[PDB]
């Protein structure tokens, strides 16, 4: 099946920066034709640790910025919602509606996304066991979702740290397509006090493990200059490095794929 | 004075809420040394299964809570799940409760703060004790004056929660601390389509909470927990509430002498 | 039943310092007559993180130092063993033989302690679940142990951190007397790089929880001047504070005891 | 070259050890690109239950290992539990293995180092990746020259282990890293009187190990795991060893291009 690569910018800092990333993703989509690319960005960071951190420029502005990316580059779009009412307006531009990790248990948010007819991708809560995502998928199907994804983004391991339990990939594959969030799986929640920390040095190694184990796609956040990111500065991947990473995981996927177990 | 938040997990019917409110009222008259606050949810917006009990809606719930408040003169507290619910709930709730999974949703916290009511935030199972300082700051920013932080367990491996009592002293630095004796022993998604829990540890850990030092306790009860529509494994039998309260007041009286300063 | 208070110095730095602590413990035993005191110290720290850290002055010297404490103060003695052969020589002076946390699963070490006829106290490994200590007690009984204790000293919670799951007290009480190690439960394993860290500020609060929940005794490490300790410097309790802590837990134990659940 | 440590958890009989050694020898002849080391324990000194299988003693075990080495010319590795065992074991073992629970026992490490043999330390389930730097230093101090650090899971809640693959890159800074594909999926004391495990995850995680980058893999096998006297839930069927080895060599070949420098 066609490997999915969700990539973009964690937050919509400016429509201009968004298009810069979109142009690169567009270029990569032309090269890696065997990959289905979906552009990602959030119109709002509704769960920053601090009240003083960047959130965004509003749903209206965000949707406008995303629609511009879809129109100018012909790229599929994905963004996350935080409250039920946002599902309808977002569904107009988003091909895949993302459900934040902390909200993976909020029945109404899930139902609101499902009735739009759009694909739904749920970030697995850091408090959730792999086998407990089965009920998450059941809620979505109940609400009309036909295309469902579950994203592995790490699990609470002690304080301010996350661990990736790769056993979750084959477990979750039993009821939905699985995506590996290579970015947030290495973040250190609240690690920097008023902001979360992260270890970029482990992004690549862990993504290699992800494709070796076997998944249906990867999620990666990028930025032209991570150091200047308004969110995920510690984990944003330099845009120039995206191509090399994708090539690498496609190669590892190919050689490992014959050994992928059948569910 | 010491705060005791009690009631039942969900509003299964105003008839049941009234039965429980009656007992809480009685206890309230028996323990003048305690400030009781009646709690119940008008909606279980985060059940594991789509087929589990959620409630009768916001309308029915707010009405039931009003009845409890008018029929027993008891303060009220209930949780909200989306920003728009803060205003209508504030009309009856003396304390707006923020769910654990939602402790980081800025707009929810701000909506609660804006109502002018007191706010009690359940500490996320994914949150470190010191990470609550920022939660408090958001509320102060939103104009909140009476802020509570509730300890309800931390993720410990899968389908299990552990109570790290070092959190009480730590959180007390920036807010009043409440100990949720009910959910701290629950086993997240333990029964598959529902969460589990071990009631035998409720009392022991509640004693630890007051020995350590907290500003209040949170307890969910039910006439017949066997028939509870939520928190069935952890709901405390109504008849046992009095004994436990008297117990923690006695322990608190002796232990309070050693509570470290802020 | 008579509450047990195991106290002393983590390591036998010098026979002189040992006697200084013993004198204070002796004084407290005279005051708190309802408490059974047992003097503790290790003739060897066989598991320091670094090869450069203090270990001790040998089994021979240690036993001699301990025997001096027992003779001069008439105090019961307890010390830990690391290899099977040490059980015999140690049993000559130790009333209770302690089994290190990392070694709680070493069958031979446990058996060696049990056949001496002495009481045995096993520190619950940081990797052990409360209910898995049942097999630990079974091994000891099999080996002849008639007086067995299980000590709660924290559980691995993420890296370099330990959490105390007080549910372990009533669970473990089902098969053995339970002791709460107020000292090591707040240590940060490997926290200081070549040495473990710790948070002394939580020692008192956690010990209060221990007696409120209900245990059969407490274990506390002390030192005239913690800052100068050769081991457990971050968690050693000032000797002058020992009396106040004991008085406090006896008071909390009394008021809470009527509520202790029956196993 | 790539290291593959294989054999069976316990020496149930030299007859069985020889059957397994034969297969390992065959594979050794098939994969010249790999260095095979035969492993087996002469004693399970840490079983959960007093009634579980330990072995036939140090004497019987060392003799059985000698037979394997002489009859197949395969290098040997076995674990020690007390300091006195290092010398007699060193006579046959090319690599002395240090158990996970004992990774902090200074005298055990020193005794192993003193024999002059290579030493492989199982990373304690209670140890942080960076905490192994000190383990290595003790061995260097004791004169150890060939030092290995093995990843075998970390405590994650109760009766469960999680493999944090960030440990491979971290540990590689101070030693060669081996991935124990067998015990990393075991469930400590999961069956009550015995430990559990999930064999379905052995292969998937072994693939992750080589995709990330390690100097070797550790695998326990058994003709009929159903009849194994230890590691029954995790022992890999002997017939499946070849397929998995070929698989990790292929993945390693492609992935090695991206292994970060030390
Ligand atoms: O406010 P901080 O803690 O930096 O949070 C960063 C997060 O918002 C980021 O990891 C992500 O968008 C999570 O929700
Ligand atoms: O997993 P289930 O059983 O649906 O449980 C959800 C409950 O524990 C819920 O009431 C709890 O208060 C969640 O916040
Ligand atoms: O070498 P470090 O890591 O400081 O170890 C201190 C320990 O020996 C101490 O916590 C205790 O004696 C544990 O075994
Ligand atoms: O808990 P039980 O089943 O006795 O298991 C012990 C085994 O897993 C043992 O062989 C393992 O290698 C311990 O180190």
């Amino acid at each position: 099946e066609k490997f999915l690569v969700i990539a973009g910018m964690n937050a919509i800092e400016s429509e201009e920066l968004l298009l810069k990333v979109g142009e690169e993703i567009k270029r990569l989509s032309e090269k890696f034709k065997e990959v289905e690319f979906v552009f990602k960005s959030s119109f709002d960071k509704a769960n920053r640790s601090s009240i003083h951190s960047f959130r965004g420029h509003g749903l209206e502005y965000g949707v406008k910025a995303l629609r511009k990316v879809k129109e100018e580059f012909g790229l599929k779009i994905t963004t996350d919602i935080h409250e039920s009412w946002q599902a309808e307006p977002v569904a107009e531009v988003a091909d895949i509606i993302q459900i934040p990790a902390f909200l993976c248990r909020q029945t109404d948010l899930l139902l609101a996304a499902a009735k739009t007819g759009r694909a739904v991708n749920v970030k697995k809560g850091q408090f959730l066991a792999p086998w407990d995502t089965k009920n998450v998928v059941e809620k979505l199907k109940f609400g009309g979702a036909k295309e469902i994804y579950l994203t592995e983004r790490g699990t609470t391991f002690g304080y301010n740290n996350l661990v990736v339990d790769f056993r979750s990939l084959p477990i979750m594959k039993q009821w939905a397509k699985v995506i590996y969030d290579a970015t947030h799986s290495v973040q250190l929640p609240g690690g920097l006090g008023d902001k979360s920390g992260g270890m970029r040095e482990f992004i690549f190694p862990l993504i290699r493990a992800a494709v070796a184990v076997g998944c249906d796609g990867v999620f990666m956040e990028t930025h032209p200059e991570p150091e200047k990111a308004l969110s995920d500065a510690p984990t944003a991947l330099p845009l120039s490095q995206l191509e090399g990473i994708i090539e690498a995981i496609l190669e590892i996927r190919e050689v490992a794929s014959k050994y992928y177990e059948t569910i």
